[PDB]
């Protein structure tokens, strides 16, 4: 079902970029029939590019997953290309929105984790491990208060049809993202004062269960969603965290935390390590 006629018959392309994947640059575009601003990911054809589109297609109705609108197979400067047209996520990255504020609460963190959990729940019950869940891939649909948090970039995704191992990498990501959400800095562990002094014990113990060095002891997604901090997120205490202040104060090496997490996730994807 890829459209084989030229993308620019349906879309007006901008010379204006919204970032790079591992498979593809992301550009802004406008649907020619309607107003709509959308995002275009350019992949050069290849087995991987094909699996990326396949995996993202399957995931694209699910909760808190960036939706694809259309896929094109085109020639571009004489190379085959696949073009994934996605809804525009103009709210930008999760941890940038948290920065732009000056209170961020433990309850709001459990609501965000539950949303990402429901993405991972959808993917794993469909036997898809994402394997690159990290800040840059967690985007909001708009800058408004009712914006929806969604996961994107299925470039490293594997259809677990090892399986169990690949899913456990997503679960580690959830523990890393949660840790950062609760204090403003990553586990590269411990929970130091005063940033972790008021964090509830349920939160700490769920992170502990998620960052187990042994993958087989790590919580499953269904055990994550049934944990009281996630399952009873409405009633998590409304306590002010120091996350947004710390992110503002540490903004000058936010790029290093992202590089580190990218590197840890690449290392989890190797066939033989250590
Ligand atoms: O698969 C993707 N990989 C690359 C990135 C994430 C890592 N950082 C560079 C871009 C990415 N971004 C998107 C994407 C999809 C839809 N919308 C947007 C988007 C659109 C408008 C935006 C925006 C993000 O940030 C604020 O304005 N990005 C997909 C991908």
């Amino acid at each position: 079902e890829p459209k084989k006629y030229a993308v620019t018959d349906d879309y007006q392309l901008s010379k204006q970029v919204l970032g790079l994947g591992v498979n593809g640059k992301v550009l802004e575009c406008f649907h020619r029939r309607t107003g709509q601003k959308c995002a275009l990911k350019l992949l050069y054809d290849s087995p991987k590019a094909r699996q990326e589109v396949d995996h993202h297609w399957q995931a694209s109705g699910g909760p808190h997953i960036v939706c694809i609108l259309d896929v094109y197979e085109n020639m571009h400067h004489g190379k085959r290309c696949l073009l994934i047209i996605m809804e525009c996520m103009e709210g930008g990255e999760l941890f940038s929105r948290i920065q732009e504020r000056g209170a961020f609460t433990e309850r709001e963190a459990a609501e965000i984790m539950r949303d990402i959990g429901t993405a991972i729940q959808f993917l794993h019950s469909h036997n898809i491990a994402h394997r690159d869940v990290k800040p840059e891939n967690l985007l909001y649909t708009s800058k408004e208060k009712d914006a929806v948090l969604k996961l994107t970039d299925f470039g490293f995704a594997k259809e677990t049809t090892p399986e169990k191992y690949d899913k456990s990498c997503d679960m580690w990501s959830l523990g890393v993202i949660m840790y950062i959400l609760l204090c403003g800095f990553p586990p590269f562990y411990g929970f130091p004062n005063p940033e972790w002094s008021e964090v509830s014990e349920d939160a700490k113990q769920l992170i502990r269960l998620l960052l187990k060095t042994d993958p087989t002891e790590r919580l499953t997604i269904t055990q994550f969603m049934n944990h009281p901090w996630i399952n009873q997120s409405m009633v998590v205490p409304q306590t002010p965290l120091h996350t947004a202040r710390v992110l503002q104060e540490d903004k000058d090496h936010w790029d290093e935390v992202k590089e580190e997490m990218t590197s840890a996730l690449a290392t989890m994807r190797v066939d033989y390590d250590q």
